[PDB]
């Protein structure tokens, strides 16, 4: 079967100035996954991943579960280019949307739903004066041209993300 041979490729990979060897290893792995670009209907393809801009609103927690139900994740932003792309989409659609970011576990400590912390290089995306935790806000949303922390129980459109697949 096809899905079988694919296994054989990832299998061999696992079985494979040192930082220079791994850097090229990442290039190779990426050159292959680059061939897998199938996205579910109505989803957007962007840099190897598929994004879904919901057509309805939900609170933050319900948005998180909505994404898991389609084998995806409330969008966790990894690069500046990704952030700018999403911000433009939400900006043009005039819709406030949730992202997988919150300081729920510990006020002030922003963390993505995949465990990773908010890097200082992303602090520039917050809107002027944010995050102000006005009335205890622990969830991030695309608001205007930047981010804003809002209440978890508020309703917003959301965005989910998952890797493009090799088979339809
Ligand atoms: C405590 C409170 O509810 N204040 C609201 C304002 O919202 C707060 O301040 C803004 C700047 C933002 O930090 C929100 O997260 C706070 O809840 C509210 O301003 C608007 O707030 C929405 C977000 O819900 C957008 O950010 C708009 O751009 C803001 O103008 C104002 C007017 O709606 O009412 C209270 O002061
Ligand atoms: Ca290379
Ligand atoms: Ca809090
Ligand atoms: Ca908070
Ligand atoms: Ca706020």
């Amino acid at each position: 079967p096809e899905k079988s041979k694919l296994q054989e490729i990832y299998q061999e990979l696992t079985q494979l100035k040192q930082q220079q060897i791994y850097q090229e290893l990442t290039d190779l792995k990426t050159a292959f996954e680059r061939l897998c670009r199938h996205c579910p209907k109505d989803w957007t393809f962007f840099q190897g991943n598929c994004y879904f801009m919901s057509n309805s609103q939900r609170n933050w927690h319900d948005s998180v579960t909505a994404c898991q139900e389609v084998r995806a994740q409330l969008v966790v932003i990894k690069t500046a280019e990704e952030q700018n792309f999403l911000q433009l989409q939400t900006s043009r659609s005039n819709r406030f949307s949730w992202m997988g970011l919150s300081d729920l576990n510990q006020e002030g400590t922003w963390q993505w739903v995949d465990g990773s912390p908010l890097s200082p290089s992303f602090q520039r995306y917050w809107n002027s004066g944010e995050p102000n935790n006005s009335g205890n806000e622990d969830c991030a949303e695309f608001s205007g041209s930047g981010w804003n922390d809002n209440r978890c129980d508020v309703d917003n459109y959301w965005i989910c993300k998952k890797p493009a697949a090799c088979f339809r």
